[PDB]
C-alpha cells in the first residue's frame, strides 16, 4: 500500500 498510495497522492497533487 505504501507504494500505491505514495503514488496516488503524488498524480493526485
Amino acid at each position: 500500500a505504501a507504494a500505491a498510495l505514495a503514488a496516488a497522492l503524488a498524480q493526485a497533487l
